[PDB]
């Protein structure tokens, strides 16, 4: 089951995150900076199948409903974005991957002098799978993460050997909204 609660805010606006029972959490946010809230696992796995149900997905502005995680060796942040608000994240286009009923575009981005799990000022690459259209929410959904890892790997996108957290997240920037998600 899930063993990790992520609740990070850069301190802008309100992020009211509720660590609920089991794999359940909610977030109600207002006029935020950057934040990431979610439930999953202390130690991520390239093999894991993440199940979730987003009972509420109501961003007003930039929010992502996304698998979010990190590796070290090297330091990489990765995403599998299923839904969003006013902004679909993109970057350097690498290809596509089909998984769990949808097609995702694959992208890489680079962050400079940015907060990471290794410091408040670091340089790192982000790997993305971004669904081509918003995934319906409210039903039980799967993300077969092995499919994304294999697709990324085949496009020369190597994850680090040391796996950090891995969560089904609400991430926001400069936005308001409400979400309710259960992860298992
Ligand atoms: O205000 C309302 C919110 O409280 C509500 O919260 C949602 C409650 O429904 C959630 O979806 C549940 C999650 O659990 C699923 O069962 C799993 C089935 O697979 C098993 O292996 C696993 O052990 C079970 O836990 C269940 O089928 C599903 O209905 C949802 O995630 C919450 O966000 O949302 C609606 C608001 O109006
Ligand atoms: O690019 C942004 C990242 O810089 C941000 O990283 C967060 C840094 O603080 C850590 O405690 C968090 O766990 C980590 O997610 O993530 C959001 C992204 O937009
Ligand atoms: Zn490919």
């Amino acid at each position: 089951s899930t063993d990790y609660w992520q609740n990070w805010t850069d301190g802008g606006g309100i992020v009211n995150a509720v660590n609920g029972s089991g794999g359940n959490y909610s977030v109600n946010w207002s006029n935020t900076g950057n934040f990431v809230v979610g439930k999953g696992w202390t130690t991520g796995s390239p093999f894991r199948t993440i199940n979730y149900n987003a009972g509420v997905w109501a961003p007003n502005g930039n929010g992502y409903l996304t698998l979010a995680g990190w590796t070290r060796s090297p330091l990489i942040q990765y995403y599998v974005v299923d839904s969003w608000g006013t902004y679909r994240p993109t970057g350097t286009y690498k290809g596509t991957v089909k998984s769990d009923g949808g097609t995702y575009d694959i992208y890489t981005t680079t962050r400079y002098n940015a907060p990471s799990i290794d410091g408040d000022r670091t340089t790192f690459t982000q790997y993305w799978s971004v669904r081509q259209s918003k995934r319906p929410t409210g039903s039980n959904a799967t993300i077969t993460f092995t499919n994304h890892v294999n697709a990324w790997k085949s496009h020369g996108m190597n994850l680090g050997s040391n796996w950090a957290y891995q969560v089904m997240a609400t991430e926001g920037y400069q936005s308001s909204g409400s979400s309710n998600v259960t992860v298992w």
